[PDB]
Protein backbone atom coordinates (compact mmCIF):
# COMPACT_ATOMS: atom_id res chain seq x y z
CA UNK A 1 0.00 0.00 0.00
CA UNK A 2 2.97 2.24 0.64
CA UNK A 3 4.00 3.17 -2.83
CA UNK A 4 0.49 4.04 -3.88
CA UNK A 5 1.09 6.69 -0.74
CA UNK A 6 4.74 7.68 -1.26
CA UNK A 7 3.84 9.09 -4.60
CA UNK A 8 0.01 10.21 -3.67
CA UNK A 9 2.47 12.29 -1.23
CA UNK A 10 4.66 13.40 -4.31
CA UNK A 11 1.58 14.59 -5.92
CA UNK A 12 0.31 16.38 -3.23
CA UNK A 13 3.28 18.29 -3.10
CA UNK A 14 2.80 22.19 -3.14
CA UNK A 15 5.57 22.48 -6.01
CA UNK A 16 4.04 19.71 -8.10
CA UNK A 17 0.74 21.04 -7.42
CA UNK A 18 1.15 24.69 -8.10
CA UNK A 19 3.34 24.17 -10.69
CA UNK A 20 2.21 20.97 -12.88
CA UNK A 21 -0.74 19.44 -10.77
CA UNK A 22 -3.28 22.29 -11.44
CA UNK A 23 -1.62 24.67 -14.06
CA UNK A 24 -2.48 21.44 -16.96
CA UNK A 25 -5.51 22.82 -16.44
CA UNK A 26 -5.20 23.91 -20.17
CA UNK A 27 -7.40 20.15 -20.99
CA UNK A 28 -7.39 18.28 -11.81
CA UNK A 29 -8.74 15.58 -9.25
CA UNK A 30 -8.74 13.03 -12.27
CA UNK A 31 -5.05 14.06 -13.93
CA UNK A 32 -3.61 13.45 -9.94
CA UNK A 33 -5.05 9.92 -10.96
CA UNK A 34 -3.47 9.74 -14.41
CA UNK A 35 -0.08 10.99 -13.57
CA UNK A 36 -0.67 8.22 -10.55
CA UNK A 37 -1.38 5.87 -13.02
CA UNK A 38 0.96 6.16 -15.77
CA UNK A 39 4.01 7.54 -13.94
CA UNK A 40 6.23 4.85 -11.81
CA UNK A 41 8.10 6.03 -8.64
CA UNK A 42 11.88 6.91 -10.13
CA UNK A 43 9.71 8.84 -12.73
CA UNK A 44 7.95 11.06 -9.99
CA UNK A 45 11.45 11.92 -7.64
CA UNK A 46 12.70 13.38 -10.72
CA UNK A 47 10.33 15.27 -13.03
CA UNK A 48 10.26 18.42 -11.10
CA UNK A 49 13.11 19.41 -11.68
CA UNK A 50 13.51 18.01 -15.50
CA UNK A 51 10.01 20.02 -15.60
CA UNK A 52 11.78 23.33 -14.25
CA UNK A 53 14.33 23.10 -16.80
CA UNK A 54 12.15 22.92 -19.41
CA UNK A 55 9.19 25.40 -18.62
CA UNK A 56 10.76 28.00 -20.96
CA UNK A 57 10.66 26.02 -23.51
CA UNK A 58 7.42 24.51 -23.41
CA UNK A 59 6.37 28.54 -22.87
CA UNK A 60 8.50 29.83 -25.94
CA UNK A 61 6.95 26.75 -28.16
CA UNK A 62 3.40 27.85 -27.11
CA UNK A 63 4.02 31.69 -28.08
CA UNK A 64 5.57 30.91 -31.47
CA UNK A 65 2.53 29.05 -31.92
CA UNK A 66 -0.37 31.19 -30.54
CA UNK A 67 1.63 34.45 -32.11
CA UNK A 68 1.16 32.79 -35.53
CA UNK A 69 5.06 32.81 -36.45
CA UNK A 70 4.77 29.67 -38.19
CA UNK A 71 3.42 31.76 -40.98
CA UNK A 72 4.78 35.12 -39.96
CA UNK A 73 7.96 33.87 -39.81
CA UNK A 74 8.59 30.20 -40.90
CA UNK A 75 6.56 30.63 -44.28
CA UNK A 76 6.22 34.34 -45.16
CA UNK A 77 9.08 35.61 -43.44
CA UNK A 78 7.03 39.26 -42.82
CA UNK A 79 9.04 38.63 -39.65
CA UNK A 80 12.62 38.73 -38.96
CA UNK A 81 14.03 35.74 -36.81
CA UNK A 82 15.93 37.49 -34.92
CA UNK A 83 12.28 39.91 -33.82
CA UNK A 84 11.18 36.54 -33.76
CA UNK A 85 13.33 35.24 -31.15
CA UNK A 86 13.65 38.46 -29.58
CA UNK A 87 9.77 38.76 -28.70
CA UNK A 88 9.32 35.17 -27.54
CA UNK A 89 12.44 36.02 -25.27
CA UNK A 90 10.82 38.94 -23.53
CA UNK A 91 7.33 37.43 -23.13
CA UNK A 92 8.58 34.26 -21.80
CA UNK A 93 10.67 36.44 -19.54
CA UNK A 94 7.44 37.88 -18.32
CA UNK A 95 5.51 34.50 -17.79
CA UNK A 96 8.78 33.07 -16.44
CA UNK A 97 8.18 35.63 -13.61
CA UNK A 98 4.55 35.08 -12.62
CA UNK A 99 2.97 36.93 -15.60
CA UNK A 100 -0.42 35.30 -16.61
CA UNK A 101 0.02 33.47 -20.14
CA UNK A 102 -3.31 34.48 -21.15
CA UNK A 103 -2.14 38.09 -20.03
CA UNK A 104 1.46 38.06 -21.73
CA UNK A 105 -0.12 36.63 -24.84
CA UNK A 106 -2.19 39.70 -24.95
CA UNK A 107 1.42 42.00 -24.59
CA UNK A 108 3.30 39.93 -26.81
CA UNK A 109 0.51 40.30 -29.77
CA UNK A 110 0.70 43.77 -28.69
CA UNK A 111 4.89 44.25 -29.84
CA UNK A 112 4.15 41.96 -32.89
CA UNK A 113 1.63 44.11 -34.11
CA UNK A 114 4.44 46.84 -33.41
CA UNK A 115 6.88 45.45 -35.11
CA UNK A 116 4.98 44.11 -38.34
CA UNK A 117 3.45 48.03 -38.61
CA UNK A 118 7.46 48.99 -38.66
CA UNK B 1 5.22 56.13 -60.39
CA UNK B 2 5.92 52.39 -59.49
CA UNK B 3 2.30 52.49 -59.23
CA UNK B 4 1.69 49.39 -61.48
CA UNK B 5 3.77 47.11 -59.13
CA UNK B 6 0.99 48.40 -56.35
CA UNK B 7 -1.34 47.46 -58.09
CA UNK B 8 -0.08 43.87 -59.40
CA UNK B 9 0.00 42.71 -55.88
CA UNK B 10 -2.57 44.59 -55.07
CA UNK B 11 -4.64 42.17 -57.11
CA UNK B 12 -3.08 39.18 -55.43
CA UNK B 13 -4.15 39.75 -52.08
CA UNK B 14 -7.47 40.59 -53.78
CA UNK B 15 -6.87 36.93 -55.04
CA UNK B 16 -9.95 34.12 -54.00
CA UNK B 17 -7.25 31.24 -53.17
CA UNK B 18 -5.60 34.44 -51.23
CA UNK B 19 -8.46 35.57 -49.39
CA UNK B 20 -9.60 33.01 -48.54
CA UNK B 21 -6.34 30.79 -46.95
CA UNK B 22 -4.32 33.37 -45.94
CA UNK B 23 -5.24 37.04 -45.43
CA UNK B 24 -8.76 36.21 -43.81
CA UNK B 25 -7.72 33.20 -42.07
CA UNK B 26 -4.69 34.98 -40.12
CA UNK B 27 -7.10 36.76 -37.81
CA UNK B 28 -5.53 35.06 -34.98
CA UNK B 29 -3.99 38.12 -34.20
CA UNK B 30 -7.08 40.29 -33.30
CA UNK B 31 -6.04 40.07 -37.16
CA UNK B 32 -6.05 43.70 -36.59
CA UNK B 33 -9.06 44.23 -39.42
CA UNK B 34 -7.54 42.03 -42.25
CA UNK B 35 -7.62 45.44 -44.15
CA UNK B 36 -4.53 46.34 -42.19
CA UNK B 37 -2.95 42.82 -42.25
CA UNK B 38 -3.04 43.29 -46.42
CA UNK B 39 -1.30 46.83 -46.20
CA UNK B 40 1.06 45.16 -43.93
CA UNK B 41 2.09 42.53 -46.69
CA UNK B 42 2.18 44.79 -49.05
CA UNK B 43 4.45 46.67 -46.59
CA UNK B 44 6.91 43.97 -46.39
CA UNK B 45 6.64 41.38 -48.78
CA UNK B 46 7.60 42.29 -52.26
CA UNK B 47 6.78 41.23 -55.57
CA UNK B 48 8.77 37.97 -56.15
CA UNK B 49 7.70 36.75 -52.88
CA UNK B 50 3.89 37.36 -53.66
CA UNK B 51 3.86 35.33 -56.60
CA UNK B 52 5.62 32.53 -54.52
CA UNK B 53 3.95 32.47 -51.63
CA UNK B 54 0.90 30.48 -52.19
CA UNK B 55 2.19 26.81 -53.08
CA UNK B 56 4.95 27.47 -50.52
CA UNK B 57 1.82 28.55 -48.35
CA UNK B 58 -0.37 25.07 -48.93
CA UNK B 59 2.70 22.55 -48.71
CA UNK B 60 3.48 24.03 -45.18
CA UNK B 61 -0.31 24.30 -43.81
CA UNK B 62 -0.36 20.61 -42.61
CA UNK B 63 3.51 21.26 -40.75
CA UNK B 64 2.34 24.49 -39.29
CA UNK B 65 -0.55 22.46 -37.75
CA UNK B 66 0.76 19.92 -36.55
CA UNK B 67 2.78 22.81 -34.68
CA UNK B 68 -0.47 24.15 -33.20
CA UNK B 69 -2.35 20.98 -32.66
CA UNK B 70 1.09 20.26 -30.28
CA UNK B 71 1.44 23.05 -28.49
CA UNK B 72 -2.45 23.47 -27.67
CA UNK B 73 -2.15 19.68 -26.83
CA UNK B 74 -0.01 20.36 -24.05
CA UNK B 75 2.30 18.00 -25.86
CA UNK B 76 5.60 19.55 -24.95
CA UNK B 77 4.98 18.23 -21.50
CA UNK B 78 2.89 15.02 -21.77
CA UNK B 79 5.44 14.01 -23.98
CA UNK B 80 9.09 15.49 -24.44
CA UNK B 81 8.74 16.29 -20.84
CA UNK B 82 6.97 13.84 -18.58
CA UNK B 83 6.35 11.47 -21.18
CA UNK B 84 2.75 10.37 -19.91
CA UNK B 85 2.20 9.73 -23.76
CA UNK B 86 4.21 7.65 -26.07
CA UNK B 87 5.32 9.56 -29.26
CA UNK B 88 4.01 7.00 -31.61
CA UNK B 89 0.20 7.86 -29.93
CA UNK B 90 1.27 11.39 -29.92
CA UNK B 91 2.48 11.60 -33.32
CA UNK B 92 -0.66 9.00 -34.85
CA UNK B 93 -2.89 12.10 -33.40
CA UNK B 94 -1.72 14.76 -34.64
CA UNK B 95 -1.73 13.33 -37.94
CA UNK B 96 -5.84 12.41 -37.75
CA UNK B 97 -6.64 15.76 -36.21
CA UNK B 98 -4.27 17.43 -38.78
CA UNK B 99 -6.40 15.22 -41.24
CA UNK B 100 -9.39 16.51 -40.06
CA UNK B 101 -8.26 20.25 -40.41
CA UNK B 102 -6.80 19.63 -43.61
CA UNK B 103 -10.30 18.43 -45.15
CA UNK B 104 -11.95 21.76 -44.22
CA UNK B 105 -12.90 20.76 -39.81
CA UNK B 106 -12.56 24.17 -38.25
CA UNK B 107 -9.47 24.39 -36.14
CA UNK B 108 -11.52 25.65 -33.01
CA UNK B 109 -13.93 22.37 -33.29
CA UNK B 110 -11.26 20.08 -34.56
CA UNK B 111 -9.34 20.80 -31.80
CA UNK B 112 -11.96 19.54 -29.32
CA UNK B 113 -11.99 16.57 -30.83
CA UNK B 114 -8.39 16.05 -30.42
CA UNK B 115 -8.36 17.39 -26.58
CA UNK B 116 -11.27 14.38 -26.38
CA UNK B 117 -9.23 11.27 -28.29
CA UNK B 118 -6.26 12.65 -25.75
CA UNK B 119 -8.20 12.70 -22.57
CA UNK B 120 -8.67 8.91 -24.45
CA UNK B 121 -5.11 7.97 -24.28
CA UNK B 122 -4.63 9.17 -20.81
CA UNK B 123 -6.67 7.09 -19.56
CA UNK B 124 -5.66 3.72 -21.13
Amino acid sequence: ELMRLMKRRILESYRWQEDVVKPLSREVEEFQDILMDKLDMSSLEALHPRFESARPRCIREKLHSDLQLCWLVDVMEIISVDDAEALKDEITELVLAGREYSEALSEGRRRLHEILRS
